[PDB]
């Protein structure tokens, strides 16, 4: 009824109007500004959405994926939007501009975006001071089941990938509930992740974040088997499955389908779910998975949960549906959980594998 009306209006009228008036990067920039200022209305989270994972309570399992709030400017407005957790970044050590504009492209016919931002970042030091300003506010949020993740990048020109990520661990690890490293042979991955975990383990017990590895959906079977093996061997805390795809699934209609970059949204959905499914099996259900890629409904959310995800993220659906999508996904997920006989989200995790 009321929520649905709001959802209708945003999906059918407001967002298409606003996206038609703006270039896509301007739209992103304006969203971050509006969100930072809390210019949003406000769905009471039931107990059945609560998840305990990664050393933390999550009030609900629907997170904002990396890339929306690259520089940690809008964290409080994102909780206000109703996300159960927030992931900022990617943040690189040094400030960098990222790629030339235009670098974001809408494929509205496909409910997809292509981006090639190229890790535009304010840098660790700006983001550190920004999180420091609200550090105690975040400690209370985390305690109340609303944790904060930080995705760490590397500078375009850097010689030593591992040292960039290490810098990130040292600077932002003390302010994060979890840290994320994106990965694109096996001995080099082990070397990199060893160094990351060593740095993490050197932070004082109360400032010690979980470390997650975030994979694209474009990896070979050999890459996925090697990642599962290294993740288990090293005691990596979790996996974020997946980033955008450099593939172009047959059937894209948008005029901008041949733009270089990462494809997100609906055409990534089932690629992403199947990657969750394979990573869950290769890790024997022992490594918590955050599912991401084309979530715009409770059904999308539940398919990833049942495939092996403990938590989900979305970004692209926000570009088409606006802020009401968060309440929509949560409400539909709750209803689906009851319809399939699950007492809560926890019971559904990996339910397809059993
Ligand atoms: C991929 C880059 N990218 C694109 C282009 O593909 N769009 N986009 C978003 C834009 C918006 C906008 C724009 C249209 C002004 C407003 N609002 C919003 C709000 F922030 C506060 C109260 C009302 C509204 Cl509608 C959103 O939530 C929102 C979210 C997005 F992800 C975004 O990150
Ligand atoms: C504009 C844009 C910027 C992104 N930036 C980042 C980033 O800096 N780091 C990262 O790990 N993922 C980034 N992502 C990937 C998302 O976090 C997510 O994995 C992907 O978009 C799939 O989810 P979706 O289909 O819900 O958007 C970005 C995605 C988009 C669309
Ligand atoms: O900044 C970007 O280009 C970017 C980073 C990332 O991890 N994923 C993505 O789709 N874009």
């Amino acid at each position: 009824a009321m929520a649905t009306g709001d959802e209708r209006f945003y999906a059918e009228h407001l967002m298409p109007t606003l996206q038609g008036l703006l270039d896509p990067e301007s739209a992103h920039r304006l969203a971050v500004r509006f969100t930072s200022l809390g210019l949003l209305p406000r769905f009471q989270d039931s107990d059945m959405l609560e998840v305990r994972v990664l050393g933390h309570k999550f009030r609900n399992p629907v997170g904002i994926a990396a890339g929306f709030d690259k520089h940690g400017e809008a964290v409080d407005g994102l909780y206000k939007m109703g996300f159960g957790f927030v992931e900022i970044g990617s943040v690189t050590p040094k400030p960098q501009e990222g790629n030339p504009r235009p670098r974001v492209f809408r494929l509205p016919e496909d409910q997809a975006v292509i981006n090639r931002y190229g890790f535009n970042s304010h840098g660790l030091s700006v983001v550190e001071h920004r999180l420091r300003a609200r550090q105690q506010k975040q400690a209370k949020l985390t305690e109340d089941g609303l944790p904060l993740g930080v995705n760490l990048g590397k500078n375009k020109t850097s010689v030593d990938a591992a040292e960039d990520y290490a810098e990130g661990v040292r600077v932002l690890g003390p302010l994060a509930d979890y840290l994320v490293v994106n990965v694109s042979g096996k001995a080099e991955l082990r070397r990199l992740l060893t160094k990351v975990l060593q740095e993490r383990d050197g932070l004082r017990r109360v400032h010690r974040p979980a470390v997650l590895v975030k994979i694209a959906p474009d990896l070979t079977s050999q890459d996925k088997e090697d990642i599962a093996s290294v993740v288990k061997e090293l005691g990596i805390d979790g996996l974020i499955v997946t980033n955008t795809t450099v593939s172009r699934p047959a059937g894209l209609q948008g005029a901008l389908r041949s733009e270089t970059g990462g494809l997100s949204g609906k055409p990534l959905r089932d690629l992403s779910t199947q990657t969750i499914r394979e990573m869950y099996a290769l890790t024997q259900g022992r490594v918590p998975i955050i599912g991401v890629g084309g979530v715009s409904s409770g059904q999308d959310a539940l398919e990833k949960i049942r495939a092996g995800a403990s938590l989900v993220q979305l970004y692209t659906a926000l570009t088409f549906w606006g802020p009401p999508v968060v309440g929509k996904v949560k409400r539909e997920l709750e209803a689906l959980l009851k319809e399939q006989g699950f007492g809560g989200v926890t019971d559904a995790i990996g339910a397809d594998h059993r």
